[PDB]
DNA sequence: AGAAAGCCATTAGAG
DNA sequence: TCTCTAATGGCTTTC
């Protein structure tokens, strides 16, 4: 397959929202995937990744 | 219900 | 070659 690497840009959005809400509702990852040019997909995939990033570091 | 979203362990692509 | 993390597969849980 193949890989995107995320801007600075992109993984600070990300890490911004993630202060506020570690879960996203469906309308709210569309949001974020329109601001960030991301698909709907990697915004979840992202999420599931940092939540399980936090859980680690408690 | 039954898809969608989650959890979680595991790969692998870029730089 | 190494490292970081985007993406994957299996299940189980949500709603
Ligand atoms: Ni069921």
């Amino acid at each position: 397959r193949g890989r995107q690497t995320y801007t600075r840009y992109q993984t600070l959005e990300l890490e911004k929202e993630f202060h506020f809400n570690r879960y996203l509702t469906r309308r709210r990852r569309i949001e974020i995937a329109h601001a960030l040019s991301l698909t709907e997909r990697q915004i979840k995939i992202w999420f599931q990744n940092r939540r399980m990033k936090w859980k680690k570091e408690n």
